[PDB]
Parts: C-alpha cells; structure tokens; sequence
C-alpha cells in the first residue's frame, strides 16, 4: 500500500490515477463503513478513502476553467479517519494539508 504524500503524489505524475488501496467514500459505505464508528479498516482492510471530487468552494486552491480537483487520504491505516489528504487537478498540480483542508501548501 501506497499511502505517503511522496508515494501517492509521484504515483498520480506517472500513472495518472491513484494506487490499487483507494476507495470512493460511497464505495466504502457500500462495503458497510460507518464513518461514526471508524470501521474502514474492518470493512474495506488496507484500504484508504481516497478519489472523491474536491469542490474547492472557497478557492483556496488554484481554479481554472475546466481544472478538477479530487482528494485522498494520507497516512490511514485503521480507525478514525486523520485530518492528512493529497489534492490533485486534471493537470497534475499536487497539493496538501494536514489540517482537514484549512490550509494548503504545493507538494508537486
């Protein structure tokens, strides 16, 4: 499994998708994950939640017409889901936070 902020982000530059451990958030719910009881890892076990349109509501990240931003988490392994998440656009620009999307700083 390929969950640093290294890995996932020379991972997205090369092959343009996320490694094999990403779930959709629906996906997992559809596996039996209840975010409330931080199951993933009983559920969906070595995966991540990750794939999921990022909406960019406050700009904080670079718009662009046409550019899309998605996001995946970072350093999961069980329990509770932490605050780390990588967020990648259609054009490869890889940012991150570690403070559930406060603040973001370019990683790639």
């Amino acid at each position: 499994v390929i969950n640093t902020f290294d890995g996932v982000a020379d991972y997205l530059q090369t092959y343009h998708k996320l490694p094999d451990n990403y779930i959709t958030k629906s996906e997992a719910q559809a596996l039996g994950w209840v975010a409330s009881k931080g199951n993933l890892a009983d559920v969906a076990p070595g995966k991540s939640i990750g794939g999921d349109i990022f909406s960019n509501r406050e700009g904080k990240l670079p718009g662009k017409s046409g550019r899309t931003w998605r996001e995946a988490d970072i350093n999961y392994t069980s329990g509770f889901r932490n605050c780390d998440r990588i967020l990648y656009s259609s054009d490869w620009l890889i940012y991150k936070t570690t403070d559930c999307y406060q603040t973001f700083t370019k990683i790639r």
